[PDB]
C-alpha cells in the first residue's frame, strides 16, 4: 500500500469513524480501523456484527493498491497534529507510516482478514432520501426512546413503510409519551405494501451525526443499510412488532387550545427549577404555572395572558411532567402550538398550529401524553 | 427584609457566589447564601470557615433591612429563568419570597444566626495591586500546582513578600517542575521584613474567577483577605513551611539555547501523540523530537530548521515530559524561549529571552533519562 490524500478529508473521515470503534484495548483489533486502497481511492471502515461505517476519501495520488490496518484513535491523533497540506501513507510489513514534510510516524498494521465482513443485502424496502425531514423526524422523536425500555421493540425508532398511499410514519415512545409523524407522497419501493423497521437508538444517534439529505435507505427486514456519496452505514434492526400507535391516540379531542410555544416554555422551565411535575390551569384569558410535587414549603408560581380567549367556560386543570411537556414544545417547528385534551385524567396531545396544512422540507411532529393526576 | 433589585446584577452575582456553596446537601446551610439589606445595598455572603466571598448590588427605590438565607443553586436557577426587570426580594417569617411581576416563589430559609461570620484581620502585611502582574503571574503558574499533592505546603501558590527590597516573589511546584517568578518595585507594607503566605489551589482558582487589577491584598499569616470595589474574598492560608525554593535553583549553566517557542510547542504536541516523554536532539542548525516512552513498533518523528546556529559540536540530547514542557512553554510571554541545561539527567531551566504590566515565569525540569 502507498498513497498520498488531503489532511482534511482524510482528519473528518477520521472523526466519523471513532464511534465504532472500542478504543479501550489497543491491542485488540477491535480499536482499529481497516485500510483498502483499490483505484484512486482509500476506502475505512470500522464495524461488527450489529452497526457499522464504510468511508472513503480520494487519492491525490497512488503508487500501491493494498489492503491494512491501523489503530483508528492513534490515527486520529497524530493527523490532527499535522498540517493541512498532503499526507502521505505507506506500508513496510505490518506498519503504516504518516509522512508529512519533516515529519513521520510509524503505525503497527494487525491481520486484515481477522476484520468482519461488511454485509451487504438484497432490499425488500428503499428509498431515496432528497430532503431534510426524515432526519428532522430523527432528531425530533429521539429524545423521547429509551434504550433501556422493557417493550424490546420501543429501544428503537420505528419507520413504517406504506408504499400503497405513499407513507413513511416516524414513531418513538416510552409508554409515557409518544411521539409520531407522517411523511407524505414518499417514493417506496417495495415488494410487501406495509414492512416495519425498527433501528436502534444507538444507530439513530449515529445516523444523526453522518447524514442529511441525499441519501438512500434499504433494508431486507433484518439490517438497514443507509448510503450517501461519503458514507455506507449499516445497523441490525430490533426484531418483533412495534404497538399500532393509531390505536393508542384518542379518536376525538374534546378542546382543543391555541396556545404561545416560548411562553409556555419559559413558564414551565421557570416552575421546574423546584418540581419535575407542573399544575397548569388554563382559563379563558390566562394560563396559570405552579410546582406541584416540590418539597413541602417550596412554590413556584406564574402566569401568562391569552389575549385570543379560548374556549372555556370554567377553569382547566392538568398535571404535566415537565422535561416532557418541554421535549414535546422543542418538537415543534411553529410559534403557536395545539393543546387537545378531554379529561385532566387522560392523554392529551401537543402539535404544530396548522398541522393538517402539508409541508415539504421539514417533518411535523405531535406528542400524545399522559397526565400526571391532580 | 425587603428590597427591588436588578435582574442582571442579581444574576451575575449569584453566579460567582455558586462556588463558594456545597451544593450536595440541600439541607446544610453551607448551600444557603446569606442575604442582607443595609442602607442601599444588598449584602450576599457565600463562605463557611475556609473560604468564602461577600459581594453586594444596589436598589434605587425604598426598601426595609434585616437578614434571611435562601439555597444558593435554587435561587440562581430561578433567577437565570426569569425576564429582564426589576425582582422584589421579601422575608415573610422563615420563608424568602421573590416576585417579578407575574411570578412568584417562597423558599425556606435557615436560622441566619449559624451562618459563619466574615472574617476581619489586623493585617501584618498588606499591598495595592494597580495592575495585571500578580494575576498573571498566578494564573501561568497555577497549572504546576496539584491540589491532591500528599504534602500540604505543596498543594499551594507560595507568596514570598520582602518588605525591605520591595518584591514578591510568587511560586509554584510539584517537585518535577518549579515555576517561579520575582515581582520588582511593588509597594509592600508589613510589620516583618520578610514574611510568606500559602494561599491553596482552590482559593488560587477562584481568585482568577473574581479578580484583574485595582484590588488589595491582606494577610494576618492565617487569613489571606482580597478586595475590591465589588468583592470582598477570603480564604485559611496552607499552615507550614514552604522549602527553600532559592536553594534549588542551578547557580550556572553549561549550555543556554535561545529557540523558537511555537515550533517547539507544536513539535512536542506533535510527538506526544503517541508518548507522554519526548527525546529532543539539538544540533547546530536543528531540533529533532521524538517519542520516547512510546510502546513497542509506535514512533512520532519531527524536526525543526534553527536558522540562526546553536553553540555546540556535539549534538545534545535530553528527555523531556511533554506535557511539563508544554505548559512552561505556555507560561511564557516571547516569541522565542531560553532553554538553559548542564548535564542530560540534572535540572534544567525555560525562561523568555531577554529577562510594569506582566510578570515574567520561568519553570525549572527534572528531565527524563535517555
Ligand atoms: O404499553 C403501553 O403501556 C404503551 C403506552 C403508550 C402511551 C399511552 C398513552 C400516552 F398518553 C402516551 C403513551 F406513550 C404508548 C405505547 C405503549 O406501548
Ligand atoms: O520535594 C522535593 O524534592 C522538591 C523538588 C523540587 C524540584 C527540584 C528540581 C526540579 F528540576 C524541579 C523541581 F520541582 C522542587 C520542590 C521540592 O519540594
Amino acid at each position: 500500500m502507498k498513497i498520498s490524500v488531503s489532511k482534511n478529508d482524510l482528519e473528518n473521515a477520521l472523526r466519523y469513524l471513532q464511534a465504532f470503534l472500542d478504543k479501550k484495548d489497543a491491542s485488540s483489533i477491535a480499536s482499529h480501523i481497516h485500510l483498502e486502497v483499490i483505484k484512486e481511492k482509500l476506502f475505512l471502515k470500522a464495524s461488527d456484527s450489529d452497526i457499522g461505517l464504510k468511508s472513503y476519501i480520494f487519492t491525490q495520488s497512488s503508487d500501491k493498491e493494498g489492503v491494512g490496518t491501523i489503530n483508528g484513535k492513534k490515527f486520529l491523533d497524530i493527523i490532527s497534529c499535522l498540517k493541512d497540506s498532503n499526507i502521505i501513507l505507506e506500508t513496510k510489513d505490518d506498519s503504516l507510516a504518516i509522512k508529512q514534510n519533516k515529519s513521520s510516524f510509524k503505525l503497527p498494521m494487525f491481520d486484515a482478514d481477522e476484520f468482519p465482513e461488511f454485509p451487504v443485502i438484497d432490499p425488500k424496502v428503499s428509498i431515496e432520501v432528497n430532503a431534510p425531514f426524515l432526519v428532522d423526524a430523527f432528531k425530533k422523536i429521539a429524545p423521547v426512546i429509551e434504550q433501556t425500555s422493557h417493550k424490546r421493540e420501543l429501544a428503537g425508532i420505528l419507520m413504517q413503510f406504506d408504499q400503497k398511499h405513499q407513507t413513511l410514519s416516524v414513531v418513538g415512545t416510552d409508554t409515557k409519551r409518544l411521539s409520531y409523524t407522517q411523511l407524505e407522497k414518499i417514493s417506496i419501493h417495495s415488494t410487501e405494501e406495509d414492512i416495519s423497521c425498527i433501528l436502534p437508538k444507538r444507530a439513530l444517534l449515529e445516523i444523526l451525526k453522518l447524514f442529511y439529505e441525499n441519501f438512500s435507505f434499504k433494508s431486507d427486514g433484518m439490517l438497514a443499510v443507509i448510503e450517501n456519496e461519503m458514507h455506507t452505514f449499516f445497523t441490525k434492526l430490533i426484531d418483533g412488532n412495534y404497538p399500532d400507535y393509531q390505536k393508542i391516540l384518542p379518536k376525538e379531542y374534546i378542546s382543543s387550545f391555541t396556545l404561545g410555544k416560548e411562553e409556555f416554555k419559559e413558564s414551565i422551565k421557570l416552575c421546574s427549577s423546584l418540581s419535575s411535575t407542573i399544575k397548569l390551569t388554563l382559563e379563558k384569558n390566562n394560563a396559570l404555572f405552579e410546582s406541584l410535587d416540590s418539597e413541602h414549603s417550596e412554590t413556584a408560581k406564574t402566569s401568562v395572558e391569552i389575549e385570543k380567549g379560548l374556549d372555556i367556560e370554567k377553569a382547566f386543570h392538568l398535571g404535566v411532567n415537565a422535561k416532557f411537556f418541554l421535549e414535546a414544545l422543542n418538537a415543534l417547528g411553529t410559534t403557536q402550538f395545539v393543546l387537545r385534551c378531554n379529561e385532566p385524567s387522560s392523554p392529551f396531545l401537543i402539535q404544530e398550529s396548522l398541522d393538517e396544512k402539508q409541508s415539504h422540507l421539514n417533518a411535523k411532529i405531535s406528542t400524545l401524553m399522559m397526565p400526571i393526576t391532580l
